[PDB]
């Protein structure tokens, strides 16, 4: 068209519009204040109006990247703030823009943000909302600079949502503090999950990406054709390519694109994305990607026809390697809603192994005869973990499971700090009690999810500082075989157990004013600690100490006087733990 700005203002509206240039500017500006973000935008937006007015109105023919980046260069204290950024502005639009995304600090060095009493935000949202909502969406923003602007709007949403019906409920607390504590969590999930695939692309590469997709995307669009799917996974890499990159313009087109590119063909690939092709522009990619797997067409033929027993099996492989596997995987996924996408990699990959070293023998019909029997045992291990952690799950709860894979974890691990054992033996408990509410049939694809985003977070941390060697080994391993290396990690037999510390063992009354969120982490971590110094003990003797302490809490805190009692009890309970344990 003759008008960008004019255009997308048109299609997105005024409201979308302004929150999603505040969430641009904030995201490279990061480090300007609000007021001025603020400014920036009613300059813009103004902007905008006199090109949707007049078309041709002065500079209305200047494309969004030109627009943004003279904006941009707006700014007088650029190179006094951000200083290297001020000189992105003596270069030309494709370099200018390209030097922009070159400077944006992934993890600036900004206070974290403390969140209020609930009665102070209620006033202050009863009082203001645009300005509230505004504020911390501008906070939010230059501290997640790559989070894909649209969706960090489609939280903004819920966040208000959660505001409206909270502030106007008899408990403001009961009703807000559980949804804000949900929002994060998800906010980081979101953010993580964006991390972690565009530093997939990286390592892996595209050959990777491309079998993820194709796994994916046949079980969720399992009645479309393998042509379908293929352009689909090409499409889908250019995207991903182009949004890690970071240029939220190109990025945003080529979702639009292939978003209104799936809703034509709608018929043709899923009949479950009716709801998300009515949706406006600005949600019909968030939605399509969060659409629910399409049923199967049941009249499916064995998989065995063309793929084991069909003579030219080779013949069809050595033609082009890549399409048939591809071919395999679209042909195994879309009959497997059940299995986790790594597990549908698994298979591939030995029935690639197979291939090549069977294709290359005398008779192939028979070297690679009984390849799908290999894969039995491949699919049971994922089954099993999951059955038996959810049973184990169902009989303790959340917290004394937790304590389970506390206890577990730091054996086959010691050398790890124990307070990244108690945030990740936590994060891993909650993935137990959000998934085994499943069905059987949907519980190892939601496992998958969550405990990707867990192992990655654990992974990173490690890099920094380090501890172990066989979590470096199962960290740098191929994704493939991430989770299975850490599920095959054992007892640490070599480790030297830490010395006696009267001081880690010492509570106090603070213990029975805590929230039940601090008080769980108290009592876990001096678990952990427990453990690091007798990692030998026996789930007998650990749960029996376990016991003591549990009473010694109460038998302590519901006392007429605290702190003696605590000292009192606490020098026995030390002192005859410490005898059982010898
Ligand atoms: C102290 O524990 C946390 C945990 C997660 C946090 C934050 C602080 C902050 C604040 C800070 O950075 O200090 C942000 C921004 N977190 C997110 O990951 C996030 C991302 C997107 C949304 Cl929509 C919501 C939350
Ligand atoms: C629909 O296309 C994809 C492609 C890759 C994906 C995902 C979805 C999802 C989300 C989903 O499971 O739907 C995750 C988590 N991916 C990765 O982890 C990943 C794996 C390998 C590489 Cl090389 C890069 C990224
Ligand atoms: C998502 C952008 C909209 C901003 C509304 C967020 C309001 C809640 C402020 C609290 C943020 C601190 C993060 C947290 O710990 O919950
Ligand atoms: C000045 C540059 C900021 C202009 C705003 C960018 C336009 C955003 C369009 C988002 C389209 C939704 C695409 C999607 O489905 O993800
Ligand atoms: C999962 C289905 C992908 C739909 C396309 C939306 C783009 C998401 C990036
Ligand atoms: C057009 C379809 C292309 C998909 C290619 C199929 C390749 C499957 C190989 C199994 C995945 C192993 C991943 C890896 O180790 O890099
Ligand atoms: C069920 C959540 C409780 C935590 C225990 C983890 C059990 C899930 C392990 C299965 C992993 C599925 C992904 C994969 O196939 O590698
Ligand atoms: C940094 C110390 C924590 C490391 C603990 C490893 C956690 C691995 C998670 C794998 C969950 C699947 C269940 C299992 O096989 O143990
Ligand atoms: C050397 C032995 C010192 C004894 C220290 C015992 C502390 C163990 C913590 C027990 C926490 C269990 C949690 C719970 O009961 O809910």
């Amino acid at each position: 068209h003759k008008s960008e700005v004019a255009h997308r203002f048109k299609d997105l509206g005024e409201e979308n519009f302004k929150a999603l240039v505040l969430i641009a500017f904030a995201q490279y500006l990061q480090q300007c204040p609000f007021e001025d973000h603020v400014k920036l935008v009613n300059e813009v937006t103004e902007f905008a109006k006199t090109c949707v007015a007049d078309e041709s109105a002065e500079n209305c023919d200047k494309s969004l990247h030109t627009l943004f980046g003279d904006k941009l260069c707006t700014v007088a204290t650029l190179r006094e703030t951000y200083g290297e950024m001020a000189d992105c502005c003596a270069k030309q639009e494709p370099e200018r823009n390209e030097c922009f995304l070159q400077h944006k600090d992934d993890n600036p060095n900004l206070p974290r943000l403390v969140r209020p009493e609930v009665d102070v935000m209620c006033t202050a949202f009863h009082d203001n909302e645009e300005t509230f909502l505004k504020k911390y969406l501008y906070e939010i923003a230059r501290r997640h600079p790559y989070f894909y602007a649209p969706e960090l709007l489609f939280f903004a949403k819920r966040y208000k949502a959660a505001f409206t019906e909270c502030c106007q409920a008899a408990d403001k607390a009961a009703c807000l503090l559980p949804k804000l504590d949900e929002l994060r969590d998800e906010g980081k999930a979101s953010s993580a999950k964006q991390r972690l695939k565009c530093a997939s692309l990286q390592k892996f590469g595209e050959r990777a990406f491309k079998a993820w997709a194709v796994a994916r995307l046949s079980q969720r669009f399992p009645k479309a054709e393998f042509a379908e799917v293929s352009k689909l996974v090409t499409d889908l890499t250019k995207v991903h390519t182009e949004c890690c990159h970071g240029d939220l313009l190109e990025c945003a087109d080529d979702r639009a694109d292939l978003a209104k590119y799936i809703c034509e063909n709608q018929d043709s690939i899923s009949s479950k994305l009716k709801e998300c092709c009515e949706k406006p522009l600005l949600e019909k990619s968030h939605c399509i990607a969060e659409v629910e797997n399409d049923e199967m067409p049941a009249d499916l033929p064995s998989l065995a026809a063309d793929f084991v027993e069909s003579k030219d099996v080779c013949k069809n492989y050595a033609e082009a390697k890549d399409v048939f596997l591809g071919m395999f995987l679209y042909e195994y996924a879309r009959r497997h809603p059940d299995y986790s996408v790594v597990l549908l990699l698994r298979l591939a990959k030995t029935y690639e192994t197979t291939l090549e070293k069977c294709c290359a023998a005398a008779d192939p019909h028979e070297c690679y005869a009984k390849v799908f029997d290999e894969f039995k045992p491949l699919v049971e291990e994922p089954q099993n973990l999951i059955k038996q952690n959810c049973e184990l799950f169902e009989q303790l709860g959340e917290y004394k499971f937790q304590n389970a894979l506390l206890v577990r974890y730091t054996k086959k691990v010691p050398q790890v700090s124990t307070p990244t054992l108690v945030e990740v033996s936590r994060n891993l408990g909650k993935v137990g009690s959000k998934c085994c509410k499943h069905p059987e049939a949907k519980r190892m694809p939601c496992a998958e999810d969550y405990l990707s985003v867990v192992l990655n977070q654990l992974c990173v941390l490690h890099e920094k500082t380090p501890v172990s060697d066989r979590v470096t080994k199962c960290c740098t391993e191929s994704l493939v075989n991430r989770r299975p290396c850490f599920s095959a990690l054992e007892v640490d037999e070599t480790y030297v157990p830490k010395e006696f510390n009267a001081e880690t063992f010492t509570f106090h009354a603070d213990i029975c004013t805590l929230s039940e969120k601090e008080r769980q982490i108290k009592k876990q971590t001096a678990l952990v600690e427990l453990v690091k110094h007798k990692p030998k003990a026996t789930k007998e003797q650990l749960k029996a100490v376990m016991d003591d302490f549990a009473a010694f809490v109460e038998k302590c805190c519901k006392a007429d006087d605290k702190e003696t009692c605590f000292a009192e009890e606490g020098k026995k309970l030390v002192a005859a733990s410490q005898a059982a344990l010898g």
